[PDB]
DNA sequence: TCATCGATTC
DNA sequence: GAATCGATGA
């Protein structure tokens, strides 16, 4: 029912992910981490992500809070973006420094809006985009390494 | 039963 | 500041 990421010996990581379109957005959706060990190489598993797509020739990417909380309680799609600008910037640090700047906007969101100051779980249900990407066979090749 | 993120530990 | 745990309400 669900796809996984593999990590770089082709090994299955605990770490959930649908590729298609939601709520307009065409890309790869990463299930959230918990409770305890549920999706628990979710860090693992993004740190791969942004490695595979930055290799791939990808530099931007946009992302999504698509928690069934934020869903529910924030209509608006440029809202649910976790980051300011239009796009989110994969070069420049390695994999964590990028996941680890990518990660710290969830925690700007609670299960009813936005927070003046971030705190909390960044480990959430997110969806990223490639702009001009609509194809599952260029994400099935980021997940699987 | 379940994914949620606040809370706790690291 | 960030990884992990686990109380919570649907």
């Amino acid at each position: 029912e669900f796809m996984h990421v593999f990590d770089n010996n082709g090994i299955e990581l605990k770490a959930e992910c649908s590729i298609g379109e939601e709520d307009g957005v065409y890309g790869l959706i990463l299930e959230s981490w918990g409770p305890g060990d549920r999706n628990k190489d979710y860090n693992i598993a993004l740190d791969y992500i942004i490695e595979r797509l930055v290799d791939s020739g990808v530099s931007q990417v946009v992302v999504y809070l698509a928690s069934s909380s934020v869903r529910k309680h924030m209509h608006s799609l440029d809202e649910r973006k976790i980051h300011p600008g239009e796009y989110f910037t994969l070069i420049g640090n390695s994999p964590r420094d990028i996941r680890l700047k990518m990660c710290g906007y969830q925690a700007y969101f609670s299960r009813t809006g936005r927070k003046e100051i971030p705190s909390g779980n960044r480990t959430k249900r997110i969806l990223i985009n490639v702009p001009g990407i609509y194809s599952d066979s260029f994400w099935a090749s980021i997940i699987r390494g």
